[PDB]
């Protein structure tokens, strides 16, 4: 053996259906090692892990870490230019990215299997001579400030940092991740320190070969991706560092018995209980943290969510252990809160630990942790296969905490059933031990404290002893119990044989006015899962906004009826998803297909007999104005939701559906139901383990309990219809705007439309979209700085298609003229670009295009588009990439010209333009004074709607 | 003295209100002669009215009266071009029609007020030298054929004739009035008659001048007026006709009691109860007919109607005199019939001699006769002017029958009580003398008996000797009383000052989100009058098929309710039109403004607190049904109806309803109008003789009630949506197929698609519309005698335009197609040769169409309505588009043609419908492309851009 292998990892334990091949390794330098040789993937994917991260920034200089992970793609020794990474990537059909928590900084990749070596290479220099130029730098510390003011008015990430700023500040788990301008240049250059130098110390002193785990798939063979690693990987420099433990707490003593008061951005009511524990990641094996989240998670019967939501005090409840770092965790409870509920906390936390009184009563049952290690042993049996760059980064991130025989199983079975650690756990969630955090819009004014780096307003009480006494006196209570047993597990995992009149694509297999049932019978995955879907076409769910309104809330109430039932379901790995849409209603049922009729018919049956609740109603009526409202408070990229406004024919705002929402009385959505169902047309798509015959008795239940229980009758034809896109006039272009309330930055979509979708249409479209994709992120983002989101790519709707760019901005949307530069640029980039670089790219489109699917539901997508859309065209890839292959340098200019370039024939141009809530480089273009949208449907009504597309 | 005149009347009463002056002469040749001077007319007018008719049709020549009408028109000796006339017409802004009665012809026209003089003169030679040409008489007599198809599978022609043709035979009445191309042309030849002979002895035999009344029109003093009319009319020549009368009834002793069973075409269900009367005609002051007519007719509480309606049997119900000739007349009593009803006609025309006997047995009523003398005082006072064209006819026509002094006056005011003519009358609504018809599908194969004109499938019968003997004895049922006082009757009249700043066109004088109200107080007719227009929206009276039925039944079940309390408003003369739309519904409140808010605030409190009997949804339904299912018998030119189809955005067809209309339960209706009236948007035009606070008050109350009793809110602006109209591809040209199982002749619509309506491009539209306008008539029809209809003309729909032909024609339509082909090219031509002063006439006689002042409040209401209700608000669009019009050049439309219209025009968009029958030289046609064979409507319009809205102003 070769002297740069310090171990060899085999066997490597894996699923009983997964036909990749794994072999694991140490090698001399430290770096622990996963390969997995796929020889028929048609993406190639790597990604290493390296275990320093946020947790680790000098405190001097918050973010450091964060913006060390932004550099690195910006240029190495052995490839200095900037871009050298990030343009191969796209010239070769493959895509990039990482991330930084507070122990991990992961990066990972993906690139067409025939050029793993390439992008490998070009990688692996991040982690031997990182440039850190001077200038780019300058640059970049933009995209990272970006970034944070993205998430100054989220809420999450408010109250993320909260937590970290009401614990130990000596502590360094109150750090700031994220890291900005006054972080990052402003304060370390009035600091008298050198950033880049700062850099590089860190790099030099942290990105250690010991402290990394790689990983790489590809079709190569085992042994070749070991001299292929090997060859790469050797020289990275073991610098022996430590790795950081922090043993001690971040909340001490006095930081426990505490109540937070909260402002929120959106109005959103919502109670967070958390408990300070140990770490339990040495426990994976038993895994206690699980156990306790699995029952105070619980949603069925005699659960802690059912009586808090029976006593109309919260909706939804998330409860189990979270990561902190290695040394200390969390075991949450949070709720949101109704009104009501707000007006209870004392009382809704007394149930929490009454629940928890509960299992401490019965002690830890020994049934229920079988039940999870034999619903994980199946879960894990037929797992679906991942998309390699997911699976890379993740199995790249898991061995720094697994023997290398055990990173595909570790996180997926649980193995001792361990009583005393469940209940040395749960002896660690009690009052004298809670910190209980409050979010609420009412304490607006009641605040003294301000956040440091969000702004967060809120206050800090000691919880009064008597109201902790009056917690741990919490007896029992016969409302509380333990879950019965899952019914749902799926003890019948037959494959039945490939059937004899079996096709490639869906056969449509039953035509009636009633039901269209397109079908498929799995030909390649060979899991005993099946995908169906449903659309239930009704003109009465979208008609106008009142009824928008009441579709929606006859499926959240139905939804939330049903919970209680479909959650044993749903954690016996089969699930559903049903809501309202344009056209009337979707539902889909996936999962292992054994019990799958048995929660089917509940979901048809219960939506024709539904009974709803006068309190229920009540609730997420209220929930759903607050929701309607809350939009206010997105993102700049509202941008696009003005343009789907002013594309498509019908489509109600927000606006409009809080008007006529204070009018959906009680009666009015029960009168609303029957007349929904009474007349409908239905579209399936049944694809998986099932049979011809199978399916058609399967479609045939649907209906019948519809006829049965609601009288359904078959919808007209000619009462069926899709809607239309706008169509602009030539030379047009129209600017639409307005603000955004709540976020100080700014927002734009600019919309070049094209033509109706056809096999032509769309190439050139992909293409040309293909070319400009990474020079557009470099020239918008990269170099001017515009921003931390920028995009291009095509926008495909209601059959029509054009090109779109997104920006958020510190500028004012200005941003126009600099997406109309480059526009020029690129222009001139493909009269100069080779023949040879031209058909890299069309290399590249097509491979994307035709990577073929992974999982079943990857599949079912690629067909539920063509059925929905209602072009019908399965064998799409074949064609347009076969199409794609013929078109010259020539033909994308000609189209150019012809509609993009300022001054085609034929631009279509529309922008939505979000201000603020406050308002060298290449030569921009003169544009046309553009025509203000002043009123949206005015807008539509003068001006032509496009036809609908034909069924290939 | 004048040698010309043998006497001038003295003064012609007027209303007071009328503005216009007349004199009535009788000539020294024996024509009783109007003339009325308005100085204000846009047209001028004349009509005679010649004294003769189809009931002097020689026996053997059945239609030869109708078809002299005809032919007047194709040339006479001073003027000889077969079509001087009605191109003189077309070129000066002028009409022209006629029509033939069993005894009078009737001959009328209108024209610029400039060209009077020049269109009588040609007029005047149809009465002294028609040429009736060879060649002519040959082809017209088609369009007289045309004219009897058309009419044969139409019911109430059949009813008509099979009225004829079971009265004495051996009698004029008898006879077949329209004649056909068997009785014109055929059945002549094999006997040997020579038609131009004919009608030429027929003309001279009995057009003379003592058989003829004239009415003239125009500017001119009354002097001038005279003048002229002796001129051109003295030279008629007078042979002296005896006048024909009719002494003895054609329903004799011997045609009574008969009941007779008719098969009819559409699915109707319909008694006819007709007793034969004396001539009324000359009781004209006292009109005894009218008043049993105005108390058996009634539709108020306690009356016959009402009765029958309560025990589900009949629906609607028309009662009075039937008109007959000099010497004859009836009196008729017609209900139509539910499912039940045809199972008690025998009860049925019992209660209808209860009433009778009800009547006989109160006497007369003086205060009756008093209210309908008052009524109608008022009506004559306040009556809205007239149209000059209908006019004229009108009282060339009643110059016949009356004094010269009394004609404005002879059919309205009445002045005699004559109780002794009532019980008279009276006296002979009895069984004796009663006839029976029962019109329905259920005698369908139990009929032996073919009326030979129409082919109409009956059976006759003596009604049971003691069925009759049971009517006789028939004494008075409870639920019948007559009328008590009308409450409606208007008694304010007061024309309310001119206000402060009041203006010339409507103002938009509120604009809520429930409301816009647009308002203009009358400055033209002062007349106590007003018209109150209304549209609700609500996008769920159209949102599928199912909901327009219920609009539409809920709707007609509201105006059932209301009927019996709005009559007696009605013949107050104050009425409402209530109907639904595909966009949510229209209501109109029309009449003397006195009364109207009682009347409006009972509709809208009605229609938004209705409770729907049970019974009468049953009965509607099924009589909604049949309906839709007789469009099949609707005339094929259907064409226009599958047009509307393929066009529009979103149109549900008769189809859909039919079939949707069964999932229509009463649970469903009653949940339907809270729905529907719940969120609503109001836009109303309020016109008249109201000032700006009653209106804003009249809006407020609409408003008000529905938001007291149907909780009723604004609707979302997003949700006000116009429909659109399909936009065809340049140089397209589809075909959509279908086939009228009914009739057989075949019909066509073509559209060539134009573009957006706007200034410019509906004045190209309207000139070449104008230009082609008669050649198109004398070229399809009177020369190519394709059929009867022949029309061209503009077509608008959702704010798009275009050029339409529809046809109706014994010929295939893909040989209709080419002719109508062959008259475009025909046309460029046309544009090329004519002079640029025969450009300006054109121009000029559609400038002064457009520019024709309304006469009445309704019809400068309609104007504004137009503007509303199509959300163009262009209420000046008459001289704004006038004065681009005069800027027009021969250049511009034969650009414009070229450009869309032509054979090969760049931008033509082409659709044709072609209706084919149940059973299914000339200029050069051009070479057609290959159409697009229309499979599927909703196809068709899926595959298609849909137009822009038009922008309002
Ligand atoms: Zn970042
Ligand atoms: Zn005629």
């Amino acid at each position: 053996n070769n002297p740069a292998i310090k171990r060899i990892g085999n066997h490597i334990t894996k699923s009983p259906e997964d036909k990749r091949e794994y072999r694991g390794l140490e090698l001399a330098n430290g770096i622990k090692v996963l390969l997995i040789s796929d020889p028929t993937t048609d993406k190639s994917s790597a990604a290493l892990d390296v275990h320093i991260g946020s947790l680790s920034d000098p405190p001097n200089i918050a973010g450091l870490s964060h913006f060390l992970e932004h550099m690195l793609f910006l240029g190495t020794k052995k490839y200095p230019k900037e871009n050298e990474y990030s343009q191969f990537l796209s010239e070769h059909a493959g895509s990039s990215n990482a991330f930084t928590s507070g122990e991990h900084t992961n990066y990972y990749f993906d690139v067409s299997h025939e050029h793993l070596e390439g992008a490998l290479d070009r990688f692996a220099q991040f982690f031997l001579s990182p440039l850190f130029d001077e200038s780019a730098k300058d640059r970049e510390v933009n995209a990272v400030d970006s970034e944070h003011e993205k998430n100054v008015m989220n809420d999450a990430w408010r109250l993320f940092q909260l937590e970290k700023a009401t614990g130990n500040p000596k502590h360094p788990f109150s750090k700031f991740g994220t890291g900005n301008k006054y972080t990052l240049e402003t304060r370390p250059n009035q600091e008298g320190i050198d950033v880049r130098q700062e850099l590089l110390k860190f790099h030099s002193a942290y990105y250690s070969s010991n402290l990394m785990a790689v990983v790489v798939l590809g079709r190569e063979s085992l042994d070749d991706l070991t001299n292929l690693v090997v060859k790469l990987f050797s020289e990275v420099e073991n610098k022996n560092v430590p790795l950081p433990e922090f043993p001690e707490h971040p909340f001490q003593e006095e930081h426990l018995k505490q109540l937070y008061k909260i402002v929120p951005i959106k109005d959103i009511r919502n109670l967070y209980v958390t408990f300070p524990i140990p770490d339990l990641q040495k426990y994976y094996k038993s895994n206690p943290g699980h156990y306790l989240g699995h029952l105070i998670g619980h949603e069925g019967p005699g659960s802690l969510l059912s009586e808090l939501k029976s006593k109309g005090w919260v909706n939804t409840l998330v409860g189990g252990q979270k990561e902190g770092a290695r040394g200390f965790m969390f075991f949450i409870i949070n709720v949101d809160l109704t009104e009501e509920g707000l007006l209870h906390v004392e009382d809704i936390i007394l149930h929490m630990f009454q629940y928890i009184q509960k299992l401490r009563a019965e002690g830890p049952q020994e049934w229920v942790f079988q039940e999870l290690k034999d619903l994980n042993a199946v879960a894990f049996r037929f797992k679906d296969k991942e998309r390699p760059r997911g699976y890379t980064s993740k199995i790249a991130g898991i061995l720094h905490y697994y023997p290398l025989e055990e990173v595909l199983t570790a996180e997926y079975l649980l193995e001792e059933f361990r009583p005393d650690l469940i209940e040395m756990v749960l002896d660690k969630l009690r009052p004298e031990n809670v910190r209980v955090a409050i979010v609420s819009k009412s304490f607006e004014g009641k605040t003294d404290r301000t956040e440091e780096w969000y702004g967060t307003q809120y206050k800090q009480e000691a919880i009064p002893d008597e109201v902790i006494k009056k917690w741990q006196n919490a007896d029992l209570n016969g409302k509380f119990k333990l879950p019965t047993k899952n019914e749902f597990i799926p003890t019948n995992f037959e494959i039945l044989p490939l059937e004899k009149e079996a096709t490639p694509y869906p056969a449509l297999i039953k035509d009636t006015a009633m039901s269209k049932l397109w079908f498929k019978q799995d030909d390649k995955f060979f899991l005993p899962k099946a995908n169906l879907n449903f659309e239930f076409f009704s003109p009465f769910a979208y008609v106008d906004p009142l009824h928008s309104n009441m579709a929606y809330l006859y499926l959240e109430l139905l939804k939330d009826s049903l919970n209680e039932y479909a959650y044993a379901a749903e954690l016996a790995g089969l699930s559903y998803d049903l809501q309202n849409t344009i056209y009337g209603m979707y539902l889909s049922v996936k999962g292992y297909n054994d019990k799958q009729p048995i929660l089917l018919k509940k979901i048809i049956e219960k939506m024709a007999t539904f009974e709803i609740d006068e309190k229920r109603f009540e609730i997420i009526k209220e929930a759903y104005m607050r929701s309607l409202n809350n939009f206010r408070a997105e993102q700049p990229h509202h941008a696009m939701y003005y343009l789907r406004l002013l594309m498509t024919e019908v489509a109600w705002t927000k606006d409009e559906l809080k008007e006529a929402l204070d009018d959906v009385t009680l009666p009015r959505l029960k009168a609303f139901i029957p007349q929904l169902l009474s007349r409908l047309h239905i579209e399936a798509l049944l694809h998986g383990n099932i049979t011809k015959q199978a399916a058609l008795g399967i479609m045939q239940m649907v209906e019948d309990t519809l006829i049965e229980h609601a009288h359904t009758k078959p919808l007209l034809p000619s009462q069926l219809v899709r809607y239309r896109e706008v169509q602009l006039p030539d030379r047009g272009w129209f600017v639409y705007q307005q603000r955004n309330e709540v976020h100080n930055n700014s927002g734009i979509e600019i919309y070049y439309q094209t033509d109706m979708q056809s096999t032509s249409e769309n190439m050139f479209l992909e293409l040309f979209a293909q070319i400009i994709s990474e020079p557009a992120f470099n020239t918008l983002r990269t170099k001017e700085q515009l921003g931390y989101i920028v995009f291009s790519g095509p926008r495909r709707a209601n059959g029509i298609q054009g090109l779109r760019f997104i920006i958020q901005s510190e500028k004012p949307p200005y941003l126009e003229s600099r997406v109309e530069a480059f526009l020029i640029t690129m222009e001139k980039s493909i009269e100069d670009m080779t023949e040879e670089a031209f058909q890299k790219h069309i290399q590249a489109l097509a491979i994307r295009r035709l990577d073929k699917p992974k999982k079943l539901s990857a599949e079912s997508a690629k067909y539920w588009g063509e059925i929905i859309s209602q072009q019908y065209n399965f064998d799409r890839d074949n064609t347009e990439v076969a199409y794609l292959k013929t078109l010259t340098k020539e033909d994308i200019i000609k189209f150019y010209k012809e509609m993009l370039a300022v001054d085609a024939p034929r631009r279509h141009k529309v922008s939505v333009h979000v201000l603020a809530r406050e308002m060298n480089l290449s030569q921009a273009p003169a544009l046309p004074q553009p025509e203000v949208i002043q009123n949206m449907t005015e807008f539509k009504r003068g001006l032509p709607l496009f036809p609908l597309v034909k069924p290939h």
